[PDB]
Order: C-alpha cells, then structure tokens, then sequence
C-alpha cells in the first residue's frame, strides 16, 4: 500500500527526530499512533 | 472503535522500545514496523 508505507515513512522520520530532542520513546510513541489511527480512519 | 487497532500500537511501541534496549537502533526496527503495521491493517481492515 504505496500511500499508507509512505506516510508510515514520514512517521518514522518524525520519532527520529523527537527522539533527538531527549523525550521518552514512548511519550512520542503515544502521539504518533494518533496520527496513525486517523490515517486507518480516513483510509479504512 | 477501533480498540483492536489502539491495542496492536501500543504493543507495537512495547516490543520497538524492548528492541532497542537490545541495542537495535530505532531506524532499522522502523523498516521492519511498517512492513508489519501496514500487514496488520490489509488483513484485518
């Protein structure tokens, strides 16, 4: 699913990029599967 | 819902930090997460 992987892609580059920031994995974790679950919402 | 969905993330973040603590850097488990998320959601959406 070519659009889905690609948005998937930039998340990842997102975290990457909080992650450097110092903030806790899984704080960052929680807010991106936001993004995550609204993508499946307007897609599936 | 979608509580399924919401459960399956929170275990995906669960299992990405445990790889890390094993010493896989984040970016190379990320690869392998989306291959896993987007399975998840063909099959089961």
């Amino acid at each position: 699913n070519l659009l889905f992987q690609s948005y998937l892609d930039n998340v990842g580059v997102q975290i990457v990029r909080q992650m450097r920031s110092g903030e806790r994995f899984l704080k960052i974790w929680s807010q991106t599967v936001e993004e995550i679950v609204s993508y499946v919402t307007v897609n599936f």
